[PDB]
């Protein structure tokens, strides 16, 4: 049971603020020598939140595999003698184990979701405790995402993985201590139903030794509904709906009264209905059309570290270009992202970190498990770890009205028997963990309409298609034919709504061509344009998401010229020519509505 | 009187949690309608700290001149009923006025220094107060740095100024709320002396409480102790940078307050052709810098500081100049705490009307331009810099201004009071004023009111363009001319050439990486031949944003690094020189 921290009977002191002591451990003696005991040797200042790889311009820190130590002292605020205090890590990429002054208090696997522990017994209010963090950036076959650690003859660990983006690690987001009353709200769940768009209710179901009443206050803070019951309610309402263009928010505030002290938790709600009918995706009983991007949490110097200016600027760009939706590509994003999405009515495809369950999308000319689904590779523990990743993503983003669909994985290889054996239970478990949202699994190119094995276990079909790029390279005529043929094949086979969640081409900013050859800005424009002409001719396609909003870092190889260049913007957010192409189509269309051509 | 908040009896909650409501005021009715009354509407989220220009990819926000509105609520923590609580803005670039629920708690002019006010009478602990800030980015002749606003025919403002870097504005740094005990230290002053194995550290810990001071070590084990005033003997170097800690106890019987403040034991002084740190002949190596970065403008960011310091350490720089304004206080904590030599400078740039582009007041020193009010604001800006960076050991010299025009009559009236007054505002640090190329040896009027004079020279770039043999001859002859003409130590605070990353040439044509390399090598060979100059700082460390014009290809491109911090070929050239010399000792 987890909620995002906020105010009044609750209060934060964040240690996000500032520089920590940081150290490597090339021989992994930190645990043996109990480094959490003393203040570190060999410590250098590092900034949190932020990846550790790019911060020191050193290829050895950058390419490190192992454990790293983050440590900082802090003064525990003194008006906190009688309240309950928690230590919350909003993300520690891959694995983290924390000591609060010689006392292990938490441990976590999963680099993208928050994890907290009550630390009341282990701290002296009014004085300073020392926080030590042990961070592991290693991936094996039971981590979400999977990878393999390669140890050379000399014990240097080098991490290989099967996804594009670079394996940035560290404390990527918020680290804070926050206090709730000893009687406190611990979890909230809100569900919205709507009929003729002027007439429904907000079911609730709450959970910590406190009798609870909930007021549903206005944007004007005018109250229009009231309930009581730990097992919640159905507050019935005639309302203004949370819509894609505007995203209205009521405020449902839950009051947890114990007979002495009280706690109250403010939770914003968007009144909207999501469903799939035939080949139509409907938000509030109207067929929506998705436009926008796959994104990444990547940026210069800070890696995957959260940054407010970046969020403000990237939403300004996305707003300008006319995007209405995005997918949290290949891991759960910072919650600040989803909060922004709620206030602005941005439609979001929420996705777990389950990427790389595929051993066919390689560079060439170089020792893998020859069976993807097996005891050596993706096995039962992997499945359990995956289900737990689904449970953490859902427990954190269930109430967000902007999250409109759950993505279980991205681009697994579905051809082997055992893909369906691995995925079907996860598809079912996910539906039972949130029956109010449709479910998806993003589908790779070579698992075509004929060969794919699991897409009928999901509500929406999300395709990643690169005809004319990785195959039929340079050939816009042939690729157009292939793309039309496979889209009609998919619509014939499943009669589900189709979103093209990935389509894009590597483009060097400033490379121009009078031909329309690959890597050129002219080719990025003509290729996106040919895709758009096809989408507009297939009734089932309800959504387009250009593969990347910006250029991002990847591991080194012959396929990646300083990373992935499929961005519409450069890594410093400057637009390639295709940006204006996109802006013309996406602002020239009626909002949320499929282009009539 | 100023110092940075810390936490043992005092406590901060920073409102730097960035997202504030933000709005323009294009018809300038915000003050009239008292927008601080209600929450701003027609408001959009903005990140604090950070400049407001570049955050929104909007050219109308970017080039705006006027007032902008920043607003955020905060819940004042309830364990704060009896202490004194202050609202601290570490910097609001150019002008700021704060309302804490209607009570206009402050004002500040001067965009690079902090300003704080006690807000206890106007705050109820346990609930949220509404914070409204009005920041103005406009410049006149009475501002630091100076500028002129011209209004076109339709009431549209265009802000013109005379310094290179772009006029970024907004809440550039920390906004923190911090609570002290009701008898509290308000200021600290420390001075260190050292002889040629032993010496003393004066203090003056201006507070309502008796004073006791502990000098704890890095072990925080005691080495001297006192009880306003001291002078203590003992029994901080560039490569290493040690720091002791004096802890101040303001002892009262009603309540107690304590302040921890770091100190560096080192001595700086000049004569002959030598600048000596702890009685040792220094050589400055390093950079002119800027607080500039993508999307955030001049906004402070910790990752940027960690990365840029990794870069300067790798390349072999031991020093930098806080070019054209006072930097982040955290900059100087890093420099003290890492032993970086810092030439500290105020925001006195653009006092010159002579090298703009081609294609205005007709005398610079007069009431129309540089007037008496300008004298006041300049003196006050010098004094705010002095009050905030007085205790920092890394500061090794103070820069009163950068690149004024000294040729018009009257420069010496404006300047003499500021040099006398500033020397009188700290005799423990030497003073300089950076002078432009065209005020050469024969022409310059004021180089003798300062302890060291710092030259910005660009021969072979703006003059003798491409002519590197001829430029060599000029640089050598006027360098020797300066050495004979004042026999002061000389630091070269600026030398660099615009270099487009990826432009390469089999000739050595301007704007090319080969040209930057060849030009820097020729300059370096030139200095190796003048006993007098004790400091080299390549002009800019990274490419930075400027206002638009035919001289600036998407900004200034003189950086050794690009704006995304990638090295040009010259970066390695510099590394070879600065790694190949013995530390602090020039060939
Ligand atoms: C032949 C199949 C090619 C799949 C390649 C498409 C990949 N999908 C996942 C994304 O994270 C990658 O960046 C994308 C790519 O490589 O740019
Ligand atoms: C004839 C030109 C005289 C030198 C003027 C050179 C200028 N000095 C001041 C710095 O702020 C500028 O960045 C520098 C430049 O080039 O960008």
């Amino acid at each position: 049971h987890m909620l995002r921290p906020v105010e009044t009977p609750t209060r934060e002191i964040k240690k996000l603020d500032g520089l920590w002591a940081f150290s490597l451990d090339r021989e992994n003696c930190g645990i043996d020598q109990r480094w959490w005991e003393s203040a570190l040797q060999e410590s250098r200042a590092i900034a949190v939140p932020g990846s550790f790889n790019d911060q020191f311009a050193d290829a050895d820190i950058r390419n490190y595999a192992g454990n790293v130590w983050y440590q900082r002292e802090v003064f525990i605020p003194k008006g906190w003698a009688g309240q309950r205090i928690v230590l919350r890590f909003d993300a520690v990429t891959h694995y983290g184990k924390v000591w609060v002054n010689n006392q292990e208090v938490m441990e976590h696997q999963g680099g993208y979701t928050p994890f907290e522990a009550d630390v009341t017994p282990y701290v002296i209010a009014g004085k300073s405790v020392r926080i030590t963090v042990c961070v592991n950036n290693e991936l094996n076959w039971q981590t979400i995402p999977p990878g393999m650690v390669i140890t050379d003859e000399n014990g240097k660990k080098k991490q290989s993985y099967f996804h594009d983006f670079f394996n940035y690690a560290g404390i990527h987001r918020s680290v804070m201590l926050y206090t709730t009353p000893n009687t406190w709200v611990d979890d909230i769940t809100v569900v919205t139903h709507v009929a003729q768009d002027c007439n429904h209710a907000s079911v609730d179901w709450q959970v910590a030794n406190g009798d609870v009443s909930v007021e549903l206050r206005d944007a004007d803070q005018q109250v229009v509904a009231t309930g009581q019951g730990t097992s919640g309610t159905l507050q019935v309402v005639n309302p203004h709906l949370w819509q894609p263009g505007e995203g209205y928010l009521y405020e449902l505030c839950v009051t947890a009264k114990s007979q002495t002290e009280c706690d109250i938790y403010p939770l914003r709600v968007g009144i909207r209905s999501v469903a799939v009918k035939g080949e139509q995706f409907l938000i509030n009983h109207k067929p929506f059309y998705f436009t926008g991007f796959g994104r990444h949490e990547d940026a210069d110097l800070r890696g995957k570290g959260f940054d407010n200016v970046l969020m403000v600027h990237d939403h300004a760009l996305m707003d300008w270009i006319g995007a209405n939706s995005y997918r949290t590509s290949h891991y759960p994003y910072a919650e600040e992202m989803l909060d922004w999405a709620d206030e602005h009515g941005i439609v979001v495809i929420d996705e777990t970190a389950a990427v790389g369950f595929n051993l066919s999308l390689g560079i060439g000319f170089e020792n893998k498990p020859k069976e993807l689904y097996s005891e050596e590779a993706v096995n039962g523990e992997t499945q359990q770890a995956h289900l737990q990743a689904i449970k953490e993503l859902i427990a954190r983003d269930k109430n967000h009205p902007s999250v409109v669909m759950w993505s279980i994985a991205n681009e697994p290889d579905t051809r082997p028997q055992g893909a369906r054996e691995y995925f079907a239970p996860l598809a079912e478990a996910t539906r039972k963990l949130d029956p109010t949202r449709p479910i998806t699994c993003v589908n790779v190119m070579f698992c075509d309409a004929h060969t794919d094995t699991i897409s009928d276990l999901f509500d929406v079909l999300c395709l990643n298609r690169y005809y004319g790029w990785y195959v039929q390279s340079g050939d816009l005529e042939t690729a157009e034919k292939v793309l039309e043929k496979e889209l009609l094949a998919w619509q014939e086979k499943l009669h589900q709504p189709i979103i093209i969640t990935e389509y894009g081409v590597d483009t060097l900013a400033g490379l121009h061509s009078m031909y329309t050859d690959m890597w050129s800005e002219e080719y990025q424009c003509a290729w996106l344009d040919m895709y758009h002409r096809v989408f507009d001719r297939v009734s089932a396609v309800v959504g387009e998401q250009v593969w990347n909003f910006a250029d991002f870092a990847t591991s080194q190889g012959i396929l990646r010229v300083g990373g992935n260049k499929k961005g519409i913007f450069t890594r410093d957010r400057k637009p390639k020519s295709a940006a204006f192409l996109l802006q013309k189509r996406w602002t020239g269309m009626n909002f949320g509505e499929k282009p009539q051509q």
